[PDB]
DNA sequence: CTCAAAAAACATAAAATAAC
DNA sequence: GTTATTTTATGTTTTTTGAG
């Protein structure tokens, strides 16, 4: 299933692709961690998603063992791919001590 | 009963690691 | 000998703590 984010990007969590509606040729290939983060965020729009939840969805439920630092690094890479600025975000907002929150519109 | 300083939490820049 | 993923080093922001 595809998601349209902030009426700007088309995200496909199955192919792991991000496409900016300004482009006819460019397909952004998201890394696995960035895609899975964006998928869980888009399935729960505007919810504060805990770090544990993202850690579990993205790594643990698939047997992968990584430090919490991997979440924070993957968020930073994703924000870069979305051209999302850390304050003031348009896509992913940090909620300190509680996780992250997708504030972009999600249309499915 | 506040607000500075200390500690914790999060972000980005580099490096390390692993496996094509 | 190159690239994805993870981790480490350094930087920035937020929160907790407690003395005045």
């Amino acid at each position: 299933m595809k998601f349209i984010l902030a009426e700007k990007f088309t995200f496909d969590p199955l192919s792991n692709t991000l496409i900016d509606k300004e482009d006819s040729e460019e397909i952004i290939r998201l890394g696995s961690n960035e895609s899975r983060i964006l998928w869980l965020l888009a399935q729960r729009p505007n919810e504060v998603i805990s770090r544990n939840d993202l850690h579990d969805f993205v790594w643990r439920e698939q047997g992968f063992e990584v430090d919490d630092s991997s979440l924070t690094q993957a968020i930073s890479t994703l924000r870069k791919m979305l051209k999302d600025s850390t304050k003031s975000p348009q896509y992913v907002k940090t909620v300190p001590k509680r996780g992250y929150q997708l504030i972009a519109r999600v249309e499915t």
